[PDB]
């Protein structure tokens, strides 16, 4: 009887570790939430279920339990492509009766007449190559759904993007296609979410300088952050013009009252407009106000600090830091550097300054804000502006929600960004060599996709299109780097990681350079390109004094580049690729494992995750048991202490918090000479103390990092 | 012991020197009551030695007043003090303070900071010879120690901490600040400013004459739509005007309801409390010690409307609510019939059923109805429980407003520009307003217990010509006002409405000997706002003779020879031929769509002397706070006084009565009649008083009621009362206790 379901299970078996994986235990579960009522649909959510659970015994169970709700999606969905999206078009919305499409008409007529060559493109057993919770991640949010049920196959919603976005020209679809569906890469959820559709919002996060410092001012940016959050777009926002507490007020004659109460205008409007906001506001350390920006978090806003070295250089010499107020001291942020230090010293030597404190008092501050809440992130202005390819269009004001973009914004250029992001460990071939070759083939791909995105893109507001069509910056991420590392059985900070990691980035550039070039070979620069640090042959390592490893020649690429120009002012940016990370199962962009065990919560409560490259060497050398997992969760995820496991893999498996926060600090340090804009830093530090942290920033500092620090984790 | 005198002379203490020089400025006081050597007595013991002689000023005015309670000369006393020493604090000539004021250097900031324009400048100082000598100095001897004090604490300029402007310098600035090069009319204004026939509205008070004139109290909004657009473009608005110190009322019902789908991003709109939350967020931020003041006008076919209901109260939920807005409603007939009836009522989105807001009376039955029928609604309740809502509302906080959109939009001149979707902060003003038109007011009020003679009879004939007057500035202050924002200079220019108001009208009842609830007072408050809406069309067609009609005069209710009245089915006493006016009105067209309009004297009022606005007095024993002081009705006391019946118990007693003659056994029963707190009259009455002069009055009025122990009852016979008068504004504030 029970027989009946086994040798069912058994079915979605192959190919899997029989070891580890035994059908008869999940029948075993399931055959007691029988009777004479439901049957098999019901059932097939049951064994899905309970297989999930099972994930903790191994990680093969994560894929069987995928495979089977998968296999019941396609039991209850149509099969032919043009089909599905014929469906999603015609939806009357039979609740009022007016038509609404979920797919755009261009896309559908794209599609139908060419029903032929891309429904036989699409390969459907490609839905089983995701796992357990990143299946489910997808069908929470990415495949579109007519009531309650869903509509689309995962290969459905890739083969809409990738139409989505190369229109007219089927052939650059199908091979963005394929290496979407292969999971070679993938692009960013506004991408996912809305490519194909009637409001295809694709960028992915917008900048914005303060228009002014008037109401008229602080109202219109106030508009444009609301607009923009609408159509979802996070925001980094330049706030440090604003004239601070006590400052006059000539108009009515009164007395501001700074930067605080105004900062509470833009919370309570992202509480507001949502599809919760999410705002960056940057401040520079010389405003008047900058103390009391530093209790907000100790609330829908994330603050962030626009550091000059002038500041860093006063902190570590126990120095005279000076607060101005922008009103009386103009311009203060409309320069940066060398420029920057002569005009705040002439007003310092001018008197006009509202108040002085220690340097290394407001340092300290810092440190409190950041053990308390992670924030305010670190970003140092002066190295910003210096290694930045957009150095010729002015200063750059701050940067995106994330830290990882630093572009120009002005009254009339709100900066957007488009992204994607290259699962490192998809290149790493079955012999513990990195296949680069390849690597830097897919970024060639992900560039001409990201151009594309550009042009066809839906600007919530005019001049982030202008912005954006001037300058035409794309950003290009990364994920899997720890797995890439454990897959060629490296520990992260060994050696043999610290090559590999220049090696990759020294690639993903290279590709996307050269590919950058062909590009403005067949269509011509971007306007604002003569002028810039590329025009002059000084490419990104360049402003690091890194000379890159002899495995690509520059020489050939620099000649290349001086002929024809590139494209897109910006190119790369790894980011936190939070969302899409979950359903590709790995980890989280340029970071280590966090811990060795984790939870996920899937509509009803959470499922017990330990890490899918540990386990399988915990259980193939038979050491893993009962108190065996019940130990490691003792330990927040480590197995240092834990006695019967090898030399070998104490080393390749350490958690980020037993990693040298100096050694991730000085990798990013390394890869950042290949990154033409920044990186999402979190630092994690088990026991802080104010003496460990403010070496981390001062060492980073150094490194001559964009983003000293995204968040601080403490416990 | 010695007393440093004016300019650091040691001169020993002789107390008659004080007595003598408070007696010097007791000239009209009737001395009966007013013994100056009872001050004298009171001061020489708050005295150490070697005070300053201005300190021996200020203790004596303070003293003198604190002496209100034995005769009300006294507090007129009190303020001669305090301005005998304001004017040896100041230069005479006025010429030289303007001067003064604008070659002021800011003496923190090195820069130059003028407190006038140039041009009030240029023109006082090429004029020097005529304004100069116009002034009257002892015009300020006119106030009392109140008005003075609250004059001084705001209305008079300072340079640093030292009011430079005696307060005829200030009304004269106003003047010229109005009238410009001609100088005939700004001495004439000053005259009647001066000898205290009206009062401009605070904001003209405060900047006439100044540099970038905010001369305009009131701005009415309607949203921009349904759109996260719209919102930020109609707060940017609001942001804008609350910086130049303007009242708002705002026309919020276009907004989608909680739940209602959002096409763009498939989402679900959260409705109008959370767009309310961004509305206080920025009233709080928003400045003028002072926040901004919205007042939200929704209408009761909108889903939100319990939410709404509750955002008022200090009990509840941090998360909904917004105390720094004020709640109005914009009230459909057919809600109050639905309600009488017992019948249901439907709650819709905006959004699913469009137009009920930009459409009045039958054209929105109508249009309601046939959405009921097409089964348009998200939710359905029995009228009655609405309503319930609503009253409890008003009893725990004394809001939402009561306005009666069939009403102002049926009696409205405007009528012809389509629907008037709300009211302003105080509910008196009714405008126009649209995606292109922020309607702003511009106001004043006459000081109504100025026209009553020595023998009892009230002069007209004198009220009509103040008036006119009054037309004639606010006329131009339209054409001075800087304008916060384009649109309500667009509409401003385009149908040039004023909204002329009245102080002092239950001081106007007493001095003629009337109960409030007399026929004798309900004949007179007629007959008085027959003469301010005839003075006015008077001056109004005048000044379109003079310049032409206002651009979109064609095809309005007036355009017609409809008046107000009209619109009321309200036959005029024989007072004024209103056809001689008609005849004269089709002639030359008016000017100004719309004249009178009653708002609340809130300060101005304190200032001349006079009761609030169109109300009786709340009590016959009240206080003033600036030490705060225990004033008795300056009226009654002298009725008191001369029939000898005035001693420290009885003065006590009345406190034990909440300010109550009533029940006081030596008092005669005309009297006991005349003083009457509001807390004694018939609020039915005062509804009825108001509907009677709102035929003459083409906005609307600010009307309180005082209710003392309130219930259900009480509080719906009175809505519905008022309502069937055909008042427009049926209830301002709910007061209780
Ligand atoms: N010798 C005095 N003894 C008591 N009170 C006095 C004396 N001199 C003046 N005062 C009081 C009377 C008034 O209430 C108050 C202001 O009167 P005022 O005559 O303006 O002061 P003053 O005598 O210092 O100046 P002035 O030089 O103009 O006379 O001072
Ligand atoms: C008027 C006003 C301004 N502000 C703020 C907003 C701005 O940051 C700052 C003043 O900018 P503005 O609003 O532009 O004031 P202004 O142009 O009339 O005066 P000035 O030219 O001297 O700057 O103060 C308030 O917080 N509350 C207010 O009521
Ligand atoms: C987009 C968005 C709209 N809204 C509300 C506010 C507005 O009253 C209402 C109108 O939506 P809009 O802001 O105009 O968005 P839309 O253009 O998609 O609207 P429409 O369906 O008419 O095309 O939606 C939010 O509250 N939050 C949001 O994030
Ligand atoms: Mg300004
Ligand atoms: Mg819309």
């Amino acid at each position: 009887m029970f027989d009946k379901i086994t040798s069912r299970i058994q079915k979605l078996c192959y190919g899997l570790n029989m070891d580890f994986v035994d059908p008869a235990q999940i029948t075993m579960k399931v055959i007691q939430g029988l009777y004479s009522g439901v049957t098999t649909v019901e059932l097939d959510t049951l064994a899905a279920e309970t297989a999930a659970t099972l994930t903790t015994k191994h990680p093969d169970y994560a894929i069987l339990a995928a495979r089977i709700a998968v296999s019941n999606l396609h039991k209850e969905t149509k099969k032919v492509f043009s089909d599905v999206m014929e469906d999603l078009y015609n939806y009357i919305n039979p609740h009022n009766g007016k038509h609404s499409p979920m797919v755009a008409k261009s896309t559908l007529d794209i599609v139908l007449a060419n029903k032929d060559r891309l429904n036989s493109a699409i390969i459907y057993d490609r839905d089983f190559s995701y796992n357990y919770f990143g299946f489910k991640t997808l069908e929470r949010s990415y495949l579109l759904k007519i009531n309650g049920k869903v509509a689309e196959r995962p290969q459905h919603m890739l083969m809409r993007v990738s139409v989505g976005i190369h229109k007219e020209d089927i052939d650059a679809a199908i091979e963005t296609y394929n290496l979407l569906s292969e999971r070679w890469f993938t692009h960013a959820s506004p991408t996912l979410f809305n490519a194909g559709t009637n409001r295809p919002q694709l960028s992915s996060c917008f900048l914005l300088s303060m228009k002014d410092d008037s109401i008229e001012g602080i109202y219109d940016t106030l508009k444009q952050c609301a607009l923009i959050s609408k159509s979802a777009g996070g925001i980094g926002v330049a706030v440090s013009c604003i004239r601070a507490t006590g400052s006059y007020i000539a108009g009515t004659n009164g007395n501001s009252n700074g930067l605080v109460p105004m900062l509470r205008v833009y919370n309570n409007t992202a509480r507001y407009v949502d599809q919760p906001g999410a705002f960056a506001i940057y401040l520079e350390p010389w405003h008047l106000d900058i103390f009391e920006f530093l209790d907000l978090k100790k609330r829908d806003l994330f603050f962030a600090l626009w550091i000059p070295d002038l500041f860093m250089k006063r902190v570590e010499t126990n120095q005279d830091w000076s607060l101005m107020c922008p009103n009386e001291c103009p311009g203060l942020d409309e320069v940066w550097g060398e420029e920057f230090e002569k005009l705040y010293a002439s007003y310092e030597k001018q008197g006009r300054v509202r108040k002085v404190v220690k340097a290394q008092q407001l340092w300290y501050a810092i440190i409190e804000s950041q053990t308390e809440t992670g924030t305010p992130y670190m970003l140092y202005k002066d190295s910003c502006n210096r290694k930045s390819n957009q150095q010729n269009l002015g200063t750059i004001k701050c940067s995106n929600l994330c830290t990882e973009i630093v572009e120009y914004t002005s009254k009339d250029e709100v900066a957007v960004c488009n992204l994607a992001s290259l699962a490192l460990n998809m290149y790493v071939t079955s012999e513990h060599t990195y296949d680069f070759k390849k690597l830097a083939e897919v970024t060639k791909v992900v560039v001409r996709n990201l151009n594309k995105i550009i042009d066809i893109n839906y600007y919530p507001v005019p001049e982030a299109c202008l912005s954006n069509k001037r300058h035409r910056p794309i950003g290009i991420g990364v994920q899997g780097l720890a797995d890439a590392f454990i897959l060629m059985r490296y520990p992260f900070e060994s050696a043999e990681a610290q090559l590999l990691n220049k090696q990759i980035f020294e690639t993903i550039y290279y590709g996307a350079l050269e590919a950058s070039c062909d590009l403005a070979k067949e269509q011509g620069p971007y306007e604002t390109y003569e002028g810039s640090p590329v025009s002059k042959g000084i490419l990104q390592y360049d402003m690091w004094n890194v000379t890159p490893t002899d495995l690509w020649d520059w020489k050939v690429l620099k000649e290349k580049i001086a002929k024809y120009g590139i494209r897109n002012s910006l190119l790369i940016a790894p980011m936190p690729t939070a969302s899409t990370a979950q359903i590709l199962g790995n980890n989280e962009s340029i970071e280590p494992y966090t811990s060795n065990i984790y939870t996920r919560r899937v509509l009803s409560g959470e499922f017990q995750i330990v890490n899918p490259h540990l386990l399988k060497d915990l259980t193939e050398r038979g050491l893993w048991h009962e108190e065996m997992k019940n130990q490691i969760i003792a330990c927040n995820g480590s197995i240092q202490s834990i006695p019967e496991i090898p030399d070998d893999l104490k080393q390749l498996y350490k958690t980020v918090w037993e990693i040298s926060q100096k050694t991730v600090l000085k990798m990013a340090a390394e890869r950042g000479a290949f990154i033409d804009q920044s990186q999402s830093l979190n630092i994690h530090i088990a026991e802080p103390n104010y003496g460990k942290l403010t070496s981390m920033h001062f060492y980073g500092w150094k490194q001559g990092l964009k983003t000293g620090m995204y968040y601080l984790r403490t416990r």
